[PDB]
């Protein structure tokens, strides 16, 4: 395998981290290949769940807890800290909140969160690599509590970063927020990609095509599929009670991705940097509720 940039995996990985048995587990947690039978039963269906009041309360809770866990990771971002060390702290923070870390054993994914440095678009596997001054790193968190999953991510700066990194991260965040601002009942899911690509393109960046936002509730990933690029064929119209993510991945160079031999790490084919931000959203009569928002601070971590 020819690596596309400077990043390499840093092995060995620590043995899988156990989750105490008192924490409620999703179906895939104990499947030998980490398959989710509840999800697979709906594979190829485009119908979107309308959440009940109980569902909404469940989503508010797990999304708030997921935010707390992302904030834990954010506080650890500094030169010399390994992504494995971030993952260990995330794992413990989930357990402390009586939550299962959703990525863990999801289709045999080996860790409790995804850490995506520089040219890694998404699904980076926490490993022994110390973060370096100038790096950008995304941490993508998902928690499972009482049958519900809550999902968010932010890109962080490691020490002082260059102008390109600042512009990339800022633009990606703006892309997410412009998309969120358009969410309300009656809007087609396919419209969000038009909004995101317009803003990315205006700043000389490209939009990843192979990975999309998704419905999330009792399932980790389900209908609708939410592409982030323009003129896509996403099926569905937003209705009050829909819960889904928007999670644009934006690139300095071209949009093309490839996967490392580990089967997970998605990287830019040109080795240039990529950034991502993500919220879980509930559609309401007036627009949407950002379930994974900060409650105590106005801005994402890269601005604070
Ligand atoms: C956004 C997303 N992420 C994952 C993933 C898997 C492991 C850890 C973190 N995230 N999986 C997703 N979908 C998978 C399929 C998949 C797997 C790997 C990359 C893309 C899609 C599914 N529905 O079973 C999807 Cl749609
Ligand atoms: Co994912
Ligand atoms: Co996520
Ligand atoms: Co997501
Ligand atoms: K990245």
């Amino acid at each position: 395998y020819r690596y596309t940039g400077k990043l390499r995996p840093h092995y060995p990985l620590m043995p899988t981290r156990p989750v105490p048995s008192y924490i409620q587990r999703p179906d895939y947690a104990d499947h030998p290949l980490g398959m989710s039978e509840s999800e697979q039963a709906l594979k190829g269906t485009s119908q979107i769940k309308l959440l009940s009041s109980e569902d909404i309360e469940g989503m508010r809770l797990v999304c708030r807890l997921a935010r707390e866990v992302l904030d834990v990771a954010a506080g650890m971002i500094k030169p010399g800290v390994t992504t494995e060390e971030i993952d260990h702290a995330v794992h413990l923070a989930c357990i402390a909140r009586n939550c299962y870390p959703s990525p863990l054993n999801y289709y045999n994914f080996p860790k409790s969160c995804c850490t995506s440095v520089n040219e890694v678009i998404c699904h980076g596997i926490p490993d022994r690599r110390p973060l370096q001054e100038g790096d950008i790193v995304n941490v993508d968190i998902t928690l499972y509590r009482n049958g519900y999953h809550g999902d968010l991510n932010e890109t962080f700066f490691v020490g002082e970063v260059d102008d390109g990194a600042r512009k990339l991260v800022q633009t990606t965040y703006e892309c997410l927020m412009q998309a969120i601002d358009a969410v309300k009942p009656g809007v087609r899911y396919r419209e969000l990609g038009n909004i995101i690509q317009k803003h990315a393109q205006a700043n000389g960046f490209s939009v990843v095509r192979s990975y999309c936002g998704h419905g999330i509730h009792k399932l980790f990933h389900t209908a609708p599929n939410v592409p982030h690029y323009a003129k896509n064929k996403a099926v569905g119209v937003m209705k009050s009670g829909h819960v889904f993510t928007i999670e644009p991945m934006i690139c300095e160079g071209g949009w093309q991705d490839e996967t490392w031999p580990d089967g997970w790490t998605a990287v830019t084919r040109d080795g240039k940097r990529s950034a991502q931000f993500e919220h879980t959203l509930l559609v309401t009569d007036t627009g949407c509720e950002i379930l994974t928002r900060r409650l105590d601070s106005a801005r994402p971590h890269f601005m604070s």
